[PDB]
């Protein structure tokens, strides 16, 4: 009974998400991405995009998407 392999999870390529997900599944509501770009003032790493701003150049990649839509299956 074990069995779990798919091959329709395509790769997402918006900033902030860089991660996969379905397209038969996908939606302009399924992926949180960054339609701006990373800025850093203040040693406060964000995005021109959202109000959200952090000093810990770990969270800053971890910023979730402030925007919505279909996830990017191309760069
Ligand atoms: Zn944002
Ligand atoms: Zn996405």
């Amino acid at each position: 009974g074990s069995s779990g392999s798919s091959g329709m999870a395509l790769l997402c390529y918006n900033r902030g998400c860089g991660q996969r997900f379905d397209p038969e599944t996908n939606s302009d509501d399924a992926c949180t991405y960054h339609p701006g770009v990373p800025v850093f003032h203040d040693a406060l790493k964000g995005w021109s995009c959202c109000k959200r701003r952090t000093t810990d150049f770990s969270d800053f990649l971890s910023i979730v998407g402030c925007t919505k839509g279909r996830h990017n299956s191309e760069k």
